């Protein structure tokens, strides 16, 4: 029925151990994290209340005329998207959830999805976002969410049509959602107008953020400078945001340059609400993030204390305690965040076979060399760790800023950043040098990526492609040019939901033809195992990755409609070519299952 | 304290601190407290990073007059022990405090001191202890003793709920009456 599936894939992984890629093999250790309770009434109001009924533009102006400073929770999206390989499971979001919504009533919004998540909740992973999205914002009719949107690609590494990405955008809002942050790889334009045009058009919050890199305060660094930075703001606001922000995935920010540009900001914009977001990668977060939001501000970016430092957000708690003889206090219970850390710090040690703790101890700098973003960074690192050595990280580092260089002193965001590491890996793996190998340029034969971004697909950088290497490389393929937005061909949705509907019978829902439109192979693979194993995600981690240890017991709740206990009994031998057997027993009665063992 | 110490014949006088528990208000004013009857007298500051915001306080202790900082390595810096070192000489580059070191020194010394910590592994706290906590202005644990105090326990087992431990604490203390704790 339902549960053989089950049965199967259990068998499957005993027999033949795990089955998702794991980096370094270690034994998660067996501790279950303990949740603090909870009144259990309903949860203290927040802002999505305020948003329902005020309005975007009156909520806005709200968040400027608070009498103090606000927190933005990041911990559900970047803290494991950065140390982990964002392999959490909803499961593990479901027993917080309550503790948060009860406890942090005062936090501004909560971000969830971001930009290597999608794309690894199929491809790594076994998981669909959109249903971990209807779960999620069901149980919190508090804190309004946020997502990390681009502009021209929705969330994939191409452009696509314009209605569907506003039929994405139309669709996230509709799912219960309220608020967009809308940016993308290279501040181009066009791209913030088309996310921004689909949000309003959605109804909602339009969120419009601008990309940091260097600093200001060096005279030398003006290339992109703050007149640069106050003219983009001219133009995004011309265009029409409720809310601006700025963004450093790289934590590049410090205490008096930033300090003076949210000054000339907010002094030539008094009413305009801000945002900021950083990482503790530098580590000098929690100074600069302090004497940063004491001008002008209106909301911060934190993370939870067992997920801080490293390359994460600043830790809440630290923020909170610092700021006690201040007029803008946090008024935050702070042994609530003593019990959110330590949950925090218990169900770290789940994922222990992968993590950036195993890999790297305390985060470091030289990413003011690197401006690497952090999940980006230490997907790197554990992987130079994997097939090479750490050692062997170090020259990828050097070899990273030529190859961000040789493109142009670019923006480096999920696609920039994959763009820029994919070449790295070539100049790595491909053994060649600096000097000969960019003196003659038209022969080499760069990836798909390297020749779609030259090619002008995602965008045109504001800066400009550099024509020698642009020509050298593209030879003779056509070029895309203006916004390939529209300059390439849209598709039509129907079409392919026709094709997938009689490829895979009736169950096709249009999120799922969204999914498969970014990619449509491993959307296959995720139905075939779907279809194999049936339905997932009543497992625990251990279960999932490790499950049942010979002779143990332990509960598992499909469904609401059966209750079902689970106990491990023996395991047969081999007898076709490598073809094991295993025995169980259920709740009343004995079960056996062949499993074939793969080393036939 | 301070008059008293003076009045011994002090060279260089240094504020103390194991929990690390500096704020940015508390440590300028005190300065200042200081700093206005000793123009001559040189200041040290000694604090632990175990809450997460030591740099907050550290810059603003220099700001308010501080000569002499505590600090460690980058690679060995963060949950209990200093800022990290290179935060520090990077966030002051027009600001009056005016260090003028090099990043690239910093970033060996960082690299170095990463590829050293590996080896001893077998007692590693990061093993055990994956970041700092602001579980320190109700236990004011001192930095050096929370180590394997937390690690012990954890490592040995059955220790991991350590939640009793840090109950007990507060107490034991108290019985004694609010006593400086090194």
């Amino acid at each position: 029925n339902r549960a053989q599936k089950l049965l199967h894939y259990l068998g499957h992984v005993m027999v033949n151990g795990p089955t998702t890629p794991i980096p370094v093999k270690a034994s998660p250790s067996p501790t279950d994290p303990v949740v603090p309770a909870v009144p259990i009434g309903p949860p203290p109001a927040g802002f999505r209340d305020i948003l329902l009924r005020e309005g975007p533009e009156g909520f806005a102006r709200a968040v400027r005329n608070h009498p103090g400073l606000l927190l933005m929770d990041t911990t559900f999206r970047d803290a494991h998207q950065s140390l982990l390989a964002t392999r959490v499971r909803t499961h593990d979001l479901k027993k917080i959830a309550p503790y948060v919504a009860h406890n942090f009533s005062k936090l501004f919004s909560m971000e969830n999805w971001g930009g290597a998540t999608f794309d690894v909740a199929m491809r790594f992973l076994y998981e669909c976002p959109w249903r971990r999205l209807q779960e999620l914002r069901e149980l919190i009719p508090n804190i309004p969410f946020q997502m990390l949107l681009r502009g021209a690609n929705a969330v994939g590494y191409t452009n696509y049509p314009d209605n569907v990405v506003f039929k994405f955008c139309e669709v996230a809002k509709e799912n219960g959602m309220d608020v967009f942050r809308v940016f993308d790889s290279l501040n181009y334009l066009p791209n913030m107008l088309l996310g921004m045009e689909a949000a309003g058009s959605a109804g909602g919050v339009v969120e419009a953020a601008i990309s940091y890199t260097g600093d200001v305060a060096d005279p030398s660094r003006t290339k992109y400078s703050l007149q640069y930075y106050m003219g983009l703001a001219e133009e995004l606001v011309r265009a029409g945001t409720h809310i601006l922000c700025i963004k450093d995935m790289a934590g590049l920010l410090k205490p008096t340059a930033c300090t003076m540009l949210v000054s000339s900001l907010r002094d030539r914009f008094p009413d305009l609400p801000l945002h900021i977001h950083t990482h503790d990668t530098s580590g000098a977060g929690v100074a600069a993030m302090l004497a940063c939001a004491q001008a002008g501000a209106d909301v911060v970016d934190v993370a939870a204390d067992s997920m801080s430092g490293m390359t994460s957000q600043p830790s809440m708690g630290a923020l909170v305690a610092c700021t006690r003889g201040t007029p803008l206090d946090t008024e935050v219970p702070m042994e609530r965040v003593f019990d959110y850390s330590e949950y925090w710090e218990g169900a770290r040690g789940l994922y222990a076979a992968f993590d950036c703790t195993a890999t790297m101890k305390s985060g470091n700098s030289d990413v003011y060399e690197n401006e690497i973003p952090g999940g980006q960074y230490t997907n790197l690192h554990f992987q130079a760790h994997s097939m090479g050595l750490g050692s062997k990280f170090k020259e990828v580092k050097k070899a990273y800023v030529e190859a961000n260089q040789m493109l142009g002193d670019l923006i480096k965001v999920t696609p920039s950043s994959k763009i820029v590491g994919d070449l790295a890996q070539f100049m790595v793996q491909n053994g060649l040098s600096r000097a000969e190998a960019e003196a003659q340029a038209e022969e080499l034969s760069f990836p798909r990526s390297v020749v779609e971004f030259l090619q002008g697909y995602i965008g045109v950088p504001h800066g400009g492609f550099p024509e020698p290497f642009r020509s050298k490389v593209l030879k003779d393929l056509p070029r895309v040019e203006g916004r390939p937005g529209a300059s390439l061909p849209p598709l039509d949705l129907q079409a392919l939901e026709k094709e997938l509907v009689d490829r895979h019978g009736e169950e096709v829902t249009p999120e799922d033809v969204l999914s498969a439109a970014m990619y449509p192979d491993v959307f296959a693979h995720f139905k075939d195992f779907t279809a194999t194993f049936g339905p997932l995600d009543s497992l625990n981690t251990r279960l999932f990755l490790q499950g049942p240890k010979i002779a143990e017991e332990f509960e598992v709740e499909l469904e609401r409609g059966k209750t079902l206990h689970i106990k491990a009994l023996a395991v047969s031998d081999l007898n076709r070519a490598g073809q094991r057997q295993v025995f169980f027993e259920l709740n009343g009665q004995l079960r056996s299952i062949l499993v074939k063992d793969t080393q036939a």
